[PDB]
């Protein structure tokens, strides 16, 4: 059978997706450069070594940068891929605005190169990791796929938007390409085993890991970025979606490609928004601990509220986000508790 | 530090700009991969060999591709540049729609690689070849720099808008950078000598060269892409600008970078629009030849009318186009008549 190439497969979403793929009968080939993934004691990234244990299935992996043309070409020559799931890229530690060229090089040129290599090797089926950030500051809610895109605040979001645009044109020009662009909302939670999860390096830039870190006792209090937004409690509102559900949406995307779907774009969210305080409260409930916090200044570029309109995906992808808030918090807690300091090499 | 790097300098606008640079006292270093330039009998592209003869000044040239990181590194180590004028890229031969990846690779990846090397070497002064196509279908006319941009119809135009956006971001992130983004309208004409000019290969996609080719007798008749637009005569209207004035605008941009201006954007147009038929007529006058034409269907994605609001460039850049229609046509004809097969065969 033909393989599925997973770029950035050792990361948060990627590792969860590799797990889903293995369970569903697929044969992935994963690549990662360790830019934001922990190396295990062996060749495999720790996250994937664990996915191998969890599934009882082998993970084919190669350490490689998507920017390395020769390595990528050799890879496409060695295997017969039927599709590519592209997670590799830079996300922001609120860094993008300051290092635009890094985002443009890694995300933009990296993806252009991948598309070129794909085309040359006759692989024209892609699943791309997009984001709700491409919608920019919401002009209305909930955010449906028809909401305007572009006009993003930072280089990270613009990079995502430019990539979407490029893929849309590619599909427009060549009807033989099939591409599913998945606009993720705010992924959270972890695999139910508690063995893998989000493994941030240093001080977490995103909410959830910070909250869990407070709950576990690593951090004293959560810093709440502004409480004067035009939301019910004044704190930011987001559509948190269980990483497992998100991962499963990728399998749905592969099925969609098989229908010779052309270019399709789908939001991957729950359709339900929760504020910062609400997430804190849910974490107190999951963890059985009080979670202190302090209100500080707004974070540059933060939007008031963002949540998806998930109907298109339910309809066309035949997918829905099955896990609720308590599940997300309980799963995140299990991962946090079982792995107080994230991933580590085997003892 | 001292020299000015000119990418794609062997092309139409680039060669004319190289000439202007030389006459103004600058020292250019030109790079080109010959993707759309004719090779002379020697090292230099024919256009540049001619520029050298016309100015009596030497042209420093290096055959290379902007997509080659290794060559860029060597180049930046070899010379000390104070600024870069970036013309290299793929234009559409109405091709963009059908070959997106080529456009994105050359225009996007090539520009990003260039920006990275510039940054690495501390050469944070750029002049970029943008286009009025970034405005998309005009919402109002004339087009001023404040008109909305983006939401372009093609991979080519999209590529231009994406590049502008990247540059804006870069300037935001690093206040030391200076960048002048030049939105050209419809470049036409040629150097007064008649020795250099646009050298299209095959059937021209743009109006003027097609028109001149009909006049010289290379083409039977001009196909007019629709005569039912909401223009005074039903045919498409454009702001034709003489390539010599356009080239001079680049020198004004260079001076602007010296002010430590950050990111600035200017239209490079005359502010006067002319229809397909007006251009044909003016060409008949200039050439003394008849230019038969046939009205055909509208061309995919064509806009009815597009022309610039040249105020900002006059005010801030201190520049205005001086040459008019008759001069553009006179110069275009001279080039075509004197060089029936372009630079060579
Ligand atoms: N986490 C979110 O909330 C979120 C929301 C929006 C969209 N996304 C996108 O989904 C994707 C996955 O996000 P994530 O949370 O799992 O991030 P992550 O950082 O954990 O995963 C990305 C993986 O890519 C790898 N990588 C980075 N640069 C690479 C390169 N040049 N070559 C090869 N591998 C490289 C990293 O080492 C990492 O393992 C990213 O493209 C991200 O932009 C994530
Ligand atoms: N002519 C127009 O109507 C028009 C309109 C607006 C903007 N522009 C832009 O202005 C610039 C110059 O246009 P032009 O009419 O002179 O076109 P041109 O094709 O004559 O000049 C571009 C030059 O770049 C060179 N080149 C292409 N790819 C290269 C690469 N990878 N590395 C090095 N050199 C490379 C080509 O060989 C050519 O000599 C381009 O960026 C074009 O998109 C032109
Ligand atoms: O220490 C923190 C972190 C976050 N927040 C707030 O919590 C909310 C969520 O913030 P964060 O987790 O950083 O999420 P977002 O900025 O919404 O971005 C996440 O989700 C986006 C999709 O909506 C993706 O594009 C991003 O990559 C991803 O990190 C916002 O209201 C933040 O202001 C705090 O108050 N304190
Ligand atoms: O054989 C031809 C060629 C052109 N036209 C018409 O002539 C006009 C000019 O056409 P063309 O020379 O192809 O220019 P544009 O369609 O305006 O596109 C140009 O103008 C933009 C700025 O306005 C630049 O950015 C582009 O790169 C440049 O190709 C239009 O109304 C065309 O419909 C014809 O009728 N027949
Ligand atoms: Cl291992
Ligand atoms: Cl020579
Ligand atoms: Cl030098
Ligand atoms: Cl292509
Ligand atoms: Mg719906």
């Amino acid at each position: 059978a033909e393989k599925v190439l997973v770029t950035g497969g050792a990361g948060y979403i990627g590792s969860h997706t590799v797990l889903e793929l293995l369970e569903a009968g697929y044969l992935p080939v994963v690549i990662d450069n360790f830019h934001n993934a922990f190396r295990g004691g062996g060749s495999l990234p720790e996250s994937l070594r664990r996915v191998q244990e969890l599934t009882g299935r082998s993970v084919e992996f190669e350490e490689m940068d998507i920017l390395d043309q020769g390595a990528l070409q050799r890879l496409f020559k060695k295997y017969s891929f039927m599709a590519v799931i592209h997670f590799a890229g830079l996300k922001a530690m609120g860094e993008s605005v300051q290092k635009p060229l890094d985002y443009y090089r890694v995300n933009l040129t990296g993806t252009i190169q991948l598309l070129e290599i794909m085309k040359a090797h006759g692989v024209k089926n892609l699943v791309f990791s997009s984001s709700a950030t491409v919608y920019g500051n919401p002009q209305y809610l909930p955010l449906d796929e028809a909401h305007p895109t572009g006009g993003c605040t930072n280089p990270y979001g613009k990079s995502k938007f430019f990539i979407e645009e490029m893929i849309r044109d590619l599909c427009q020009a060549d009807k033989t390409w099939n591409v599913v662009l998945l606009r993720y909302f705010n992924p959270t939670g972890a695999h139910a085993s508690g063995c893998i999860g989000e493994d941030p390096q240093g001080i977490p830039n995103n909410l959830m890991p910070y909250v869990s870190q407070v709950a576990i006792g690593r951090r004293e209090a959560l810093n709440v970025f502004g409480n004067d937004y035009d939301t019910e409690d004044g704190t930011g509102v987001r559509d948190y979606i269980h990483v497992v559900d998100l991962a499963k949406g990728h399998i749905a995307a592969l099925r969609k490609l098989k229908e010779q779907c052309g270019c399709r774009i789908y939001n991957l969210g729950t359709g339900t928004g929760y504020s910062v305080l609400q997430m804190v409260q849910a974490m107190e409930k999951a963890s059985g601990k009080k979670i202190p916090y302090k209100v500080v200044a707004r974070r540059e570029g933060d939007v008031a509220a963002c949540y998806a309109n998930p109907s298109l995906a339910q309809e066309e992808l035949g997918w829905t986000a099955a896990l609720g808030l308590d599940r997300m918090c309980e799963d995140l807690w299990r991962w946090q508790k079982q792995n107080p300091s994230g991933f580590g090499t085997q003892a």
